């Protein structure tokens, strides 16, 4: 059940070297989606492993040693905005490269942007659907709590 998923979070995290910040078992309960995406940011174009948990987005560099990943960054999804990018778009946000099957993520706490690109339209849709689901579940929990605190 829930305890088993907490142990699974601890194990998952054990495959990530150089973790920064609070532990997954303190702030997450589930993994909605993981996968490799091309990440384009001000000074880098590289593939990253992305993990979307309830409340958190993590991205890593792909690396008996259990390390598979090297920590690169995390975003509290409460301060994450996402914006679609239409195919064929090329501008400074993608460092002039043509984006297809891509979208933008805004870390509003650090005011940092980056572009994510999947390899296929179906993969992009899986990511957008998961981002929507993570936000909807989180908002539902929050509004339920506030409603019970209010009435």
């Amino acid at each position: 059940g829930e305890f088993e998923k907490l142990e699974a979070l601890e194990q998952l995290q054990s495959h990530i070297e150089g973790w920064e910040g609070s532990n997954l078992t303190d702030i997450c309960t589930q993994l909605l989606l993981q996968g490799t995406l091309l990440k384009i940011s001000a000074g880098n174009i590289q593939e990253r492993a992305f993990f979307l948990f309830d409340n958190l987005l993590v991205y890593c560099k792909r690396k008996i040693n259990g390390s598979l990943y090297i920590f690169r960054g995390r975003i509290n999804t409460e301060v994450m905005e996402v914006e679609n990018v239409e195919d064929g778009t090329a501008d400074y946000h993608s460092n002039g490269y043509t984006v297809t099957n891509g979208w933008k993520i805004h870390n509003t706490a650090k005011n940092k942007w980056f572009v994510c690109m999947a390899k296929t339209a179906e993969e992009k849709q899986k990511w957008l659907d998961a981002i929507i689901r993570e936000r909807e579940q989180r908002e539902s929990l929050k509004l339920g709590m506030e409603r019970d605190a209010y009435v």
